[PDB]
DNA sequence: GGCGGCCGCTCTAGAACAGGATGTATATATCTGACACGTGCCTGGAGACTAGGGAGTAATCCCCTTGGCGGTTAAAACGCGGGGGACAG
């Protein structure tokens, strides 16, 4: 058990690349459900959020 | 001596302009009520591991869309007549 370091932080976000994969995962989405997913997914909600907040 | 033309005078009205009216834009005073910080957890994702399976890639194949023609008659396009309707009033 090394340091636990978010995913969010690795790729330099804010919003949870954990938690959009587990919803991915329990949202009966896709039996299978990659890696670079909640990352782009999680990127394309932090600069919808970004945008509509500075606006 | 009578009459058309010309210019001044007064009447009338469109419109720029200023003053009153009332519902909002602000300047504090103060309430106030959620906002975000802190704390205490604790419950879900991450490091690590096991295993395997569906796609990355290579090969084939056969298939089906693109280019590329004449032909020919359906039709786009130009134009004349005109006709009923969009819109100003």
């Amino acid at each position: 058990r090394a340091k636990a370091k978010t995913r969010s932080s690795r790729a330099g976000l804010q919003f949870p690349v954990g938690r959009v994969h587990r919803l991915l995962r329990k949202g009966n989405y896709a039996e299978r459900v990659g890696a670079g997913a909640p990352v782009y997914l999680a990127a394309v909600l932090e600069y919808l959020t970004a945008e509509i907040l500075e606006l």
